[PDB]
């Protein structure tokens, strides 16, 4: 099939991942930033460029000022992101696309506006012969290997939930949430400065996201690690800065992370993770809902914190009744989950129909997409 | 005879029973529905059929809306008839409609038009050599042994007796009743909703259902039994949903069952069951009656609730002379009489004679059937 | 009769309406909400209490969680109910409820529970000599001054129908629908969100409110309107949101009130509005049928949709027979019948007989309600 | 003579008759009903009475049960009855039944403790001067305005023969026959389920009634119109129900009035009206047959179907020798002949010294009644 070689290429809030149909593991993943020079230079004839993308610009992060083109899942920056796609197609890949179909995702209840751009761009500055928009949640469950269970998608941007039976599909119960790795860093960088560290700028940004992955997690119950953590100090570890500095944290490790359980830490009007996920059982129907609780399938980058799976747990077990059984799928792989089963749906004989062509595009105006692909 | 093996096919307003003349007990009991699928896919390649025939309905019954081919033992649809009838011959008994003659069974005083379809079907869409059209209550008189007696059959959709003396039928004194078990399957949820159960769907419908033939009675004294249950609680079991959820009934254990000998409680102008057997003997001559009290025999699902045949005792003997003696024979097996007395008549030497071959058919159109079978 | 003065109250599942009997519209009317503070309080002496209930709280929504005491007219918080009861009584009305009897209104097949417990804390907690508990649909046919037809009531939580003949009800023909007003809202606020804008709090769902029953209507012709405002752009209106922002909305006009006649669009097995008042109609006897098909009433605020009436005529012109003639009644003061006809009822001097005294409940109980009041 | 002014009141099974002497009509004709209310009243102060009698009854006749108090001539119930005659003397003739005496009607072969009842009641509970009992065929031969000849009398309970010679009664030839206008009623509605149409209730039976008497007529030869029937479709008409329907008749038009000459039909062993008859004639003196079988009288409301008088000719010619000349004598006003020679018979001089006194009653028991009256 190389003739189509379907380029599957994702573009979460945070992270762009790319590849071909049928292999195992993205070929190129790096942050989707732009960075720009925001000083004067002196040095003559040195090849400054206007404009870094990607592990260009977090090398040389002390001199810019970086944009992320995407916010919440929504495209406000259009510029910007065609300037990250032809990176990708041209110097990452080393690929023309022309003559490989390209698939991409899309988190639910996004605005028409966005599908409406991004065929537009894909058919005119682009000669794509193909494309087609699948759901990210669904293309999760293909991952796992199963049809039968209810998905969390956590990424960097959006949080949503969909149940659905035996392939069938129930969208009177999904859910969406504002609540992902970006709203975590900007409270871990806010209670940072009760200890006297002070990070203000973006470059700054990046050096608190490298501490919250590294050294922090769930704890399995908030108030008894409080209590530990005041009488000992054994819960303390030690990082080193890009400079050479040293700082030390300590209840500050779980109190980050807890946030995801008690949104009202940062004042916002909303449901933990596990209500959400325990709301779209009960929007069920009642004969398929036994199936749902034992078949719940977990996914995304903010989902890898050590310990998150334990807690989960406890918290749906006091929720649901005492006869059924809770079962939480967390595969070791799930940080690709949304990637895998992409490449896997693509690879599909009975698949080959339902692309959308060139010529359907041309005849009929730039909508032919809300209607189609579900 | 195993050329003939006649299939005998029963088709109750709410359940079908098909097999073999010479066997003492059905091969396929399964309930009558047909389902179709009310949401959308978005799994490819499931295998997702378009309808669903029987016990796979009943499985995945929380994604379907469930149809009822018959009311009132009256055909209203008679395509999911035919995919019914396809199931049973093909899929369940896997036998060939082709060399096998047919008995079905038909309620009294039944519209022409649906034996002049039932024959039609059978003769064109299959090639059936021959068949034959039966009262049920006859057949019930059959597996009692006895050729003397006033039959009560009540299913899912209709209610009737017929008095036979001496192998003579009276068909001026054949009574019909349409007050069966699908009345008080709505009659149960309706009377649910005073301690705040609320089931309006369709697949709610098969769970009232259950609890109804599990936990259901006939008091022997309606107004004595309400005043121990007012006093006391020991009256009351406990139920668990299909969710893990659990549910107390009271005085609607015996509440339900009451409607049969009280129509008033739906509304509707009619005697009760009591009252309806003693209707039919008065319609009798003279000189029979007294045989007649002394042979009474029960039939159908809706008859198998428990210290019924008690309840009928005490009120025809108040309704009866004191001089005569009543005798209700209500055998364990009744719940499948009607099938049992249609094998016993399918397997005489002397029935052979009476099969309306299909040359006849063919030769003088789809009316034979009305003078025939008496 | 100032001595009696029945102060005449009605809770419905929105809002709640009291007054005096032989008046001609109520004299209270406010939301039935109760909100309570969510941030914590730096100023001092501010006089800040713990609870706000009524236009307070909407005057302030700002800051507070809204929570709804009642839900599909079953209570579930009695600590609001009895808040809520306390405010109509003394801050609005400004009377003693000790020496008026009260009328209360209730939906049909509630649970029995709800009389019970509104019994008692009438007769514990305040001392009122007498009380009745009167159907709304029943105290609506007194307003439109007629003995005969058919009437239909949607509030805020619930869907009732019941014909009665020459002052004859027929029970065995009342149907119940969970659709409503509050279905409708949140069903809005999902498809709000295809243009951008995203209403996820409780104050913000206010918002929505408002902007549903002052721009929206029910087009005569689903399909045929959706053509018209696909090709041109004349079916658009501006709002202003709170903070000086503008919306713009197009065919979400016409689809949010479309769901009254299409329940699918929500996902629930259910009949349309057109076809349950038409379900009740062939419910009743023959001989009255003629007088219902002409007598028919509307009532409750989510029957204020400009064009329903003409929608409803069509429909149900084309399911009755031709021969017939079917007349819509919806006078002008439909939003308020409910009241207008317990005020009348409770002015009646053959009504006096009825009242349920003070010391039937102390030789009696709060179970008197069930046998009486019909 | 209005100090007398007799007024004339007969009570047929089905309808009641009442005027005065001396008129060519009568005044009131209403059917013999008596309604009670069986659902449960809401509206207060309706003036909703306990019982209706007439055509009051026959208005509402949706919600109401309606009982005969006469079956078969036969009276039954005794508190209807007193309830009927209070009507038809002050709510529709208006008049004080204490100066007019009383004649009435009756079939023969009665029991005897009927006129005993009849005379305790009208000498008790009203005050009426005098009384006389006349039987119902002797008063159709008054108004025939001949002395010679055999009647026939059917009504709806009742039918019954007397032949009298020059004004010479033959006792011994008096022959009743059990079969009316209620028992072809019965058998038209047991015999429109063929089609579909199901009717049960009593309000429902008005209907089949109605249709019965305007679209039923007796066919010549029974056998050739069958063959018709079956090959072509131009006997059928189509009659319209009370709430728009549309039912459709074909041959039930003959075949409910064919049971009057083919009584196996309804299973009873009796002879047909045209033996019964014929059977009278040949109990007579031989000397006096040939003046009998040349004047032959029909009368009642039985009688008034299309047709009848030919087939009653053809088939008494069969059954009588050939000589002898057959002559029925069916006059148009036949339907209220029976009051009419009531009229002339109190209107004639020689008939006051007849009349049964207050004082005779008073001093010898309420048995005169069968001694007088001959
Ligand atoms: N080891 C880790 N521990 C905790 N959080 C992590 C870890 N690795 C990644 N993350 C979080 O996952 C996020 C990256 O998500 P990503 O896979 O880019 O989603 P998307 O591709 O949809 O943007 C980062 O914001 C980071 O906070
Ligand atoms: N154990 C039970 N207790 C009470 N009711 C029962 C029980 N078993 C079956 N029934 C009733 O009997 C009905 C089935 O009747 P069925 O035998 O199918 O009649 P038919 O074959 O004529 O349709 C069901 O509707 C159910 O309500
Ligand atoms: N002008 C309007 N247009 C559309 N909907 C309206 C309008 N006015 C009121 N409503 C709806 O009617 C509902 C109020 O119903 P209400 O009269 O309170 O019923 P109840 O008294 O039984 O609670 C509100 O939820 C609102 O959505
Ligand atoms: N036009 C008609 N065609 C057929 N039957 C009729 C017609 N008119 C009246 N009848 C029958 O005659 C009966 C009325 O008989 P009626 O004169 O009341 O006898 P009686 O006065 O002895 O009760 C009704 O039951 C009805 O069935
Ligand atoms: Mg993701
Ligand atoms: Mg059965
Ligand atoms: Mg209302
Ligand atoms: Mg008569």
């Amino acid at each position: 099939d190389d003739d189509i070689a379907a380029l599957v290429v994702d573009n979460g809030s945070g992270m762009c991942k790319a590849g071909f149909a049928g292999d195992d593991a993205p070929r190129a993943v790096f942050p989707s930033i732009v960075g720009r020079p925001r000083h004067q230079g002196v040095m003559v004839g040195m090849g400054q460029k206007d404009s870094y993308v990607g592990d260009e610009a977090q090398s040389k992060r002390g001199i810019l000022t970086l944009k992320y083109p995407i916010e919440h899942g929504i495209v406000t920056n259009w510029d910007d992101m065609e300037k990250i796609w032809h990176h990708t197609f041209y110097n990452e890949l080393r690929v023309a696309p022309e003559e490989h179909p390209v698939l991409l995702t899309e988190a639910p209840l996004n605005p028409k506006a966005n599908r409406e751009k991004m065929t537009q761009i894909m058919f005119e500055t682009f000669n794509t012969p193909a494309m087609y928009v699948a759901i990210q949640a669904v293309l999760s469950l293909y991952a796992s290997g199963r049809t039968t269970g209810i998905v969390m998608d956590s990424g960097d941007g959006v949080t949503h939930t969909v149940p659905i039976y035996e392939g069938y599909a129930l969208p009177h119960a999904i859910l969406r949430l504002d609540l992902a790795g970006r709203d975590l860093t900007d409270y871990l960088m806010k209670i940072l400065t009760e200890r006297g560290y002070s990070f203000t700028t973006t470059a700054e940004r990046e050096i608190v996201r490298d501490i919250k992955e590294k050294l922090c997690y769930v704890a399995l119950d908030f108030e008894q690690e409080m209590a530990t953590a005041a009488s000992s100090s054994s819960l303390e570890k030690s990082y080193e800065l890009p400079d050479g500095q040293v700082i030390t944290i300590g209840n500050e490790r779980f109190r980050c992370p807890e946030a995801l359980f008690q949104p009202s830490f940062l004042g916002m009007e909303s449901c933990g993770i596990h209500e959400t996920t325990f709301n779209s059982i009960m929007k069920c129907d009642v004969d398929i809902r036994k199936d749902l609780y034992a078949n719940t399938v977990l996914s995304g980058g903010t989902t890898m914190y050590p310990g998150i799976a334990d807690r989960m747990q406890k918290e749906i077990t006091a929720l649901a009744p005492s006869t059924m059984k809770i079962k939480i799928i967390a595969p070791p792989e799930r940080k690709y989950s949304v990637w895998i089963g992409g490449s896997i749906l693509a690879s599909l004989s009975t698949f080959q129909q339902m692309w959308i062509s060139k010529q359907e595009y041309d005849e009929s105006g730039p909508s032919i997409v809300h209607r189609k692909c579900f």
